[PDB]
């Protein structure tokens, strides 16, 4: 239980160091294409727009991350809690297990 719970916890701190590294990557484009609209021709609406579907996609990314990141400690915490009798009707989930 102590590897096992090592390895997971490396593994689940992978996807959070690649979740926050493209965030990060995605809100400088965002920045830098954002400072381009900004500087020329610029009008207050159309600016919200292009800034709207940035930070739309933006939750987009962190939301599928956590998707992961939910599924992961769905994965642990029935090996854990594992005993007979139980029963698992994912079957992506067994087939993980």
């Amino acid at each position: 239980l102590s590897t096992l719970e090592a390895e997971m916890a490396v593994e689940k701190k992978a996807v959070e160091d690649q979740r926050d590294a493209d965030l990060e990557a995605r809100a400088q484009k965002l920045e830098a294409d954002l400072a381009e609209l900004e500087a020329e021709g610029a009008k207050s609406d159309v600016r919200r727009k292009v800034r709207d579907s940035g930070e739309r996609e933006m939750r987009q990314l962190r939301d599928r991350a956590q998707r992961e990141l939910d599924r992961l400690d769905e994965i642990w915490n029935t090996f854990t809690k594992l005993a007979p009798k139980q029963l698992i009707v994912d079957e992506v989930l067994y087939r993980e297990l």
